[PDB]
């Protein structure tokens, strides 16, 4: 089987304002991004999105989708299941939350089917208990019989959910040249064999074709020129710049990508300040001697380190100061990584 | 893997008194019974059940499951899916029907677990559209993580299931059922076969829902060696007893052979044959009448020239030829012994003999 393209949207919600915080999404989203990139997927990896942001990320993912394209959604964070429908809880959701505060996976699926995708894969790494505060009754709009829908649930209905358990098992099997349903069924068996017994994968599938995440991508279509120019603008990393001060001191300002919305700034001889107010860069979390202290996935072997984890909140250009203890110098680094696409426009 | 026992309940609803009639459940249940028996399953195949009958049959089938038992439930008939929940429509169901009239699959599931089962397979051959009249949404307690439930839906949610020919689901399922593959792997390959078919495209597609975390197949051998299992083996032995063929001698010298054939666990064929016609008698006819009222037999679906005419799955070549056929479905309704009359008209001279053939097939168990 051939794929028109292979696109993936990975959302990892951890930093909940009015709900318990999560840890596993950081490790699981970074690691799944690496595995999917090895399978030649155009991956968009995003952490901690609000309702407004998640809906804009969904729309940006759909513009990357077309006829015969392989679509994959992976979510890890808070979730619930009511009347057959899966809901993904944004980090700005209140306590309690309703359907309107969250994103329904079936609504995304329907939009993906309207783009005539060749494959739809949903890997839902969340709890599947009911939300007793959600009064809403689904407006039953019968989905199309596309026979290319695969759901991979981390747990069974009404049950609970270093890597998280689901990613721990998924990692060891994801690269295999096997039909996605056969591969997920093997992952479910791996969990069954493991002594550490209580949690179980649930697979829902209407897939009628032998489609695998390993399938090769067909030759370039000659609107497809629109899709690939939008993509090549998604992961632009600022060029390492050398700074000159009036005292003769020279500092090298460097950048590294952690996620589509997460970039590490590192100064080598010197601290960074006056970042945009939309970015919510707490100066107590900036300029760490180690990248682990900043909350990064990146360890020291991957000077001073600062993590900008909310690039999706950037409306204008990334302009900030580089202070040397007294002198200051402004730097304009443009719109880095996913800030370059105006996702806010949706 | 190993099974302590392999048990299956097959329900085929067609003759609804308040809803359009169906055709495919007759051939599909018959054909699935054969294949499942070939996989050493104890099978109970029931045609046209009422709410009372369906609830009872399912209650008992849940009981039959013990630790490590392989249980398969198959339904073919009218169905619906409201807000995640699937419902099976009995033949006596009113117009319109509600959940309180139908059997919820999400309920049956919960009661299979409480019996510590080894594999639970649910094959639902029905439409999954919503019922606008069901102004009630059941909310069931957290699905117990037994990690051994496999659901095979003929079609997708909000879509329809399409069709002596098989329905689309059985047409593809019968070709693979006997393969030595994990039930999830097997169902997935049938989904692929359905996909290759010109007729199905954009209309019907099998949907599989599985939580099976072990290499379990319908081809797994039976092991386990229990007192309770012997009771079920004793009860199931009684269940499919067919009356032995009898010869009735009349006053005029005409001998008539009365024969029986099992069609389903609750469906029996009765046939009459003139075995001896004295040269003197040229034109003679034998016919069956005065059957128990519990059975509800149309006398215009009795004493037919061909078995096909009685509404049977069995063709003229599937039984002894040059006879008269009477089909008795509704054996689950028979409370007393099966007593009827055998009439003989010969050129017109009439005579009769009363016949008692005990409690045939499912009627041998009190229900
Ligand atoms: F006919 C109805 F009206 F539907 C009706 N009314 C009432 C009950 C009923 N029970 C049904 C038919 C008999 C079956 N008894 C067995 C026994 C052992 C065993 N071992 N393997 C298998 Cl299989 N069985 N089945 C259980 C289901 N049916």
């Amino acid at each position: 089987m051939l794929a028109k393209d292979k696109v993936a949207l990975l959302i990892g919600n951890m930093n909940y304002r009015e709900h318990p915080k999560l840890k596993a999404p950081l490790v699981d989203v970074y690691e799944l991004t690496n595995l999917l990139r090895q399978l030649d997927f155009k991956v968009v990896s995003l952490l901690d999105l609000t309702e407004y942001e998640m809906r804009n990320a969904v729309d940006e993912f759909l513009l990357l989708l077309d006829k015969g394209v392989y679509g994959l959604l992976y979510y890890a964070g808070h979730g619930y299941e009511n009347f057959g429908n899966s809901f993904m809880v944004p980090v700005d959701a209140p306590n309690p939350y309703r359907s309107e505060n969250c994103l329904c996976v079936q609504n995304i699926l329907k939009l993906m089917q309207e783009k005539e995708t060749g494959l739809n894969v949903f890997l839902l790494d969340m709890c599947r208990k009911r939300n007793d505060y959600d009064d809403t009754i689904p407006i039953l709009d019968a989905l199309k019989v596309t026979a290319n829908i695969v759901f991979g649930y981390a747990t069974c209905q009404g049950a609970e959910a270093a890597n998280g358990i689901f990613m721990k098992f998924l990692k060891d099997r994801l690269l295999e040249d096997k039909k996605i349903t056969v591969l997920l069924d093997e992952v479910a068996e791996d969990m069954g064999k493991c002594h550490l017994g209580k949690q179980a994968l649930e697979i829902r599938s209407s897939l009628s074709e032998k489609r695998a995440l390993t399938d090769p991508i067909q030759g370039t279509e000659y609107e497809s020129l629109v899709r690939n120019l939008q993509w090549a603008k998604a992961h632009e990393l600022p060029e390492s710049m050398c700074l000159k001060f009036k005292c003769g001191v020279q500092i090298q300002l460097g950048f590294a990508a952690e996620f589509s919305n997460v970039m590490i700034i590192y100064t080598k001889i010197a601290y960074v300040t006056d970042f945009p107010l939309d970015l919510d860069i707490d100066p107590k979390d900036a300029n760490k001697g180690t990248p682990e202290e900043t909350g990064s996935y990146l360890v020291s072997k991957d000077c001073l380190y600062t993590r900008l984890s909310s690039l999706q909140k950037l409306k204008e250009e990334l302009v900030f100061t580089v202070c040397l203890s007294e002198d200051k110098q402004e730097v304009n680094v443009g719109k880095p990584l996913i800030a370059k696409l105006d996702m806010h426009r949706h």
